[PDB]
């Protein structure tokens, strides 16, 4: 607090790398199991995981991590009460566990044992549902929820040698097809609640509780809509935000509105330059010296004028900015005094200059180190910062050495660079915010603050060859919706964390079509011959009578890969293609416009509807394990 | 103002001509010229060639698809120096096409201050006037000064567009300098009455033509900026200067009032053949330009960039009751192509889920102007009915090389029987 | 304390006085119109000795008020029997400066 010590990510000691959090060889096996799952010994490896060694001392140690990052920490009690509730689960699945690896054991013993667990699991569940301390317990129900939903699969999958009639299986099936969407619904309404409670206090606070969600539940809950089938990836692409200045208050309804658009700028385009605002003065010279910032402009692609400031780019007021074509970009104004008798020669500096910092010859900046120093004066605080990205110093302080920031995480790299409007109504410009086709900004005297995204590695080759390639050693392709290569307009960007990415695509365009394509290219080796699969996730709450369709484009030859009935719905769906081979496309490795397209007709007032991501799996390694219509 | 009166006279006795000559080959075709005539009011500025296609077009055009739905002017007046005699001034003019776009911006500035903002609570700030008060008491000159900024705007009617228009400058010379006082009137809406003085009235008004368009002209800057910047889409299409001191309107003839009023084309069962301008489009993929072509009797051509994904440009399509969706139809397609395309030109229905391919085209090199037609084919094949609603017609063609490019037109749809090749053009 | 009524440039030049600069300023939106316009005002009040040679009495106060941090201020000037200055806060109530026996020489 009042120490001049390093900062990482703005704590105080260095944070665990996302790769070594305490639920990362749970989340590492899940997706072994997403792609090929074991019958009947998946819940054994899920149960070794979540309680290794019949002990809590797992689910301890990742209760302890979720209080360090969010800086909520639970009574001694509550800890008493939950540590109760895991023996409970750990006795009922020891002997579940114990039994099933004698061989020759007797059918309808286990299905006693599997009941008694399962009842067990959905007794225990509500206690990490108290909303006083959901900021702490989702991330510990989403682990419990997990051994559950594992637990029906595998019972679905092994029925009779667990003593099960086909009417149990049916059973299990109707169970599991509503606990999926009721587990989600839960979680979801814990996370909503905590992060619109912290944002109404400060946007950090919010950021900072959404990060650990990312880390410790979203993955999970995309995993859960994985598990009816086997031979699909499960790969996160949620980024990760560091916020650096003062403390600005957030609506819910401001955040899905404008704020979290500004954030992202446009979606599907690498960072080439970010340009600052830079206020410096000590003209009264008694007050110390104060540093501001104005504004904030990231630009992504030139060519298109999407994004502007983010505060103000006004250097001056006595003119103007432009005019002789050229930008101005440092305005300096000295003053001078004097007196005979202790001579206050100290001459007064006004500083206003633009900062500008392209993109790294690796494309992409790695870390970054940024930091603010707070100084209280009578009724007045005042401001000093420190700004560095890559290895460019960009901001040294005029007020004094600041103690450094580390913004790094292991495995992801810098992608955005924005900021929040501070001072100003924030409700304002929602439904005009779009994709394309309109400004992304917002005018506001400073920002005084910065905020960082970190997107992970494995978005590293979208945002460098504009493309997906796709290589003949893999079996499974996931691709988030707002990775296209371009989008129709009136479609806007809508956080929907619990997909796993980044978010999804709303359309809401009255006339034409509303239609997404994405870029496909073809890694040498690949084999045309092969059959493969399409599945596309999507939302439908209103009805589509002309339906969402399909189609391939390669230059000349366009083909239509699936048309499917669009009824409404208020949850996700999955729509499979038929077989294909990449030959009927035409498609070869020298092709370089290969599209596919995903598009519906033109909407009514107040109708839309939600694309989320596609997915590409050989036929070989699919199937459909769990019948989802089985409710 | 000089260069615009000359092209209007050869929009009406030259253009619609040369356009005639490229369609007597054929017979069954129709000629219609689509020109818009412009009429420039306030003070000289000149402007190279290479400016008017970079820029100056482009401004005076907007969004060249829509219909203007309000356009904002930004007045000045003063008289400080009691001296000196009252003046007035433009210093920007904003037409707004769509208004869910954000694509056109001020041509000029909308500056009507510089103490602080203009937004901040919400709020634009329309109005700024300051009063100042001298005494003395002999000869007392208690004439209150005025200093006026203010926004002025003009919503389009409920006739979707002004027939006429009512726009004048007066000048006044004074020692070394010229000052200004302006009329402005929009069909019947009053905008701004003089104070300095009456002006005569200025008729803006042809027989036969609506009110499309109303932008202006930067002053005082170099007009050799943001050429390869200003697309027709995907960019702020604007400029800004200190001042303007000029209004321009572009008059469009009557036969396009059905497509920026409907925003589709109507398709009858008694016409024989029909004229699309490319111009008149659904929508249109990124990197394309406005490119002036008036010898083919349109207000300009695409002229596609793009090095990525696709080039395409689509175009609404509906048909009015009573269409024979039996009857055989050709399509005529109107380019040029400079660089060879080595995947072609493709032409498409797309009706719903109802794609069809109605023709693909070798495109080889040639800088003069060619003609495509496709083969035959009924409304019923492509899927189309009296109730369809999103029906388009897509001429596209593969990504560019830098510095490639290629040229469309116009399109003729045009029935089978009335349509025949009699001069064949590959006889040279 | 200071005469300037403006900083924009002058106050003399053309041989006379400014007395009164106000600035008025509008805004607009089409729901809940806020269509009430700002003022701003600067001038420089001038009251002549009276016939009398000397005022006999005045009646100034001054009205605070208290908004977050800050305080405000609300005038009223009287001078004999010529009102100088109506505050545009708000009424503010009378206080009467005035000594049987004495005169007002110095202000």
């Amino acid at each position: 607090n009042e120490t001049d010590f390093p900062l990482y990510n703005n704590y105080t000691e260095p944070t665990i790398a996302p790769a070594l959090i305490a639920v990362a060889p749970i989340a590492q096996y899940l997706a072994t199991a997403i792609g090929k799952w074991a019958a009947k010994a998946a819940f054994s490896k899920v149960l070794s995981l979540i309680f290794p060694g019949s002990q809590p001392a797992t689910m301890e140690k990742v209760r302890t991590e979720v209080e360090t990052l969010i800086n909520q920490k639970l009574s001694q009690d509550r800890v008493n009460i939950l540590n109760a509730e895991y023996r409970g689960i750990i006795e009922v699945s020891d002997v579940f566990d114990a039994y099933i690896k004698q061989p020759g054991f007797t059918p309808a013993t286990a299905k006693g044992y599997f009941l008694n667990l399962s009842g067990a699991i959905i007794q225990r569940l509500p206690q990490f549902e108290v909303q006083t301390y959901e900021g702490v317990s989702i991330a510990l129900f989403t682990q419990m929820c997990t051994l559950h939903l594992t637990l029906l699969k595998d019972g679905i999958l092994a029925g009779s040698a667990w003593g099960f009639t086909q009417a149990d299986v049916d059973s299990f099936i109707k169970l599991f097809n509503q606990k999926v969407l009721d587990y989600r619904t839960r979680l979801m309404r814990m996370y909503t609640e905590e992060f619109g409670r912290l944002c109404k206090v400060s946007l950090k606070d919010g950021l900072t509780f959404r990060n650990m969600c990312n880390l410790y539940v979203f993955p999970f809950a995309e995993a859960w809509s994985l598990m009816r089938y086997e031979g699909l990836k499960l790969q996160s692409s949620l980024s990760l935000w560091d916020y650096v200045g003062v403390s600005i208050p957030v609506n819910y309804n401001e955040w899905g509105g404008l704020v979290y658009k500004l954030l992202m700028g446009e979606v599907n385009q690498r960072l080439t330059t970010v340009k600052f605002n830079y206020s410096f003065t000590n003209e009264p010279a008694d007050i110390p010296a104060r540093e501001n910032i104005r504004g904030v402009h990231p630009i992504y692609d030139p060519s298109s004028g999407l994004t502007g400031w983010i505060g103000n780019g006004r250097t001056n007021n006595f003119n103007f900015a432009d005019n002789n074509g050229n930008e101005i970009m440092e305005v300096r104004t000295q003053t001078f005094y004097q007196n005979p008798n202790n001579e206050p020669i100290a001459p007064r500096d006004i500083i206003n200059q633009i900062l500008t910092a392209p993109a790294p010859a690796d494309l992409f900046f790695k870390n970054a180190d940024i930091n603010v120093k707070f100084t209280q004066w009578f009724q007045s605080t005042l401001y000093g910062w420190n700004i560095k990205l890559g290895t460019q110093t960009v901001l040294s302080s005029r007020t004094g050495t600041i103690p450094p920031n580390y913004l790094a995480y292991d495995g992801y790299y810098i992608r955005a660079i924005s900021a929040c409007p501070r001072g100003v109504s924030l409700a304002y410009n929602h439904d005009l915010t779009t994709l394309t086709y309109n400004r992304i900004e917002y005018d506001s005297p400073t920002t005084e603050n910065i905020i960082v995204g970190f997107a992970p590695d494995n978005t590293k080759d979208f945002y460098s060859k504009k493309s997906h390639y796709l290589s003949e050693t893999n079996d499974s392709y996931v691709i988030p919706a707002l990775q296209f290569a371009e989008v129709s307009d009136r479609s806007f960007l809508e956080d929907t964390p619990d997909q796993a990415t980044d978010g999804s695509i709303k359309f809401a365009r009255t006339f034409i079509s509303n239609e997404a394509k994405y870029s496909i290219r073809l890694n040498t080796g690949f084999n045309t011959a092969t059959r493969y699969k399409l599945i596309i996730r999507v939302r439908v709450p209103y009805r589509l009578p002309a339906g969402i369709r399909v189609q391939s484009q390669n230059s000349g030859n366009n083909r239509m890969l699936g048309s499917f009935t669009a009824n409404a719905n208020p949850e996700w769906v999955d729509f499979v293609t038929d077989a294909f081979t990449f030959n009927d496309l035409g498609i070869t490795t020298s092709s370089t416009n290969a599209l596919f397209s995903i598009s519906s007709d033109s909407l009514n007032s107040g109708e839309e509807w939600y694309l989320s991501q596609l997915f590409l799996v050989k036929e070989s390694a699919f199937t459909t394990q769990i019948n989802p219509l089985l409710k």
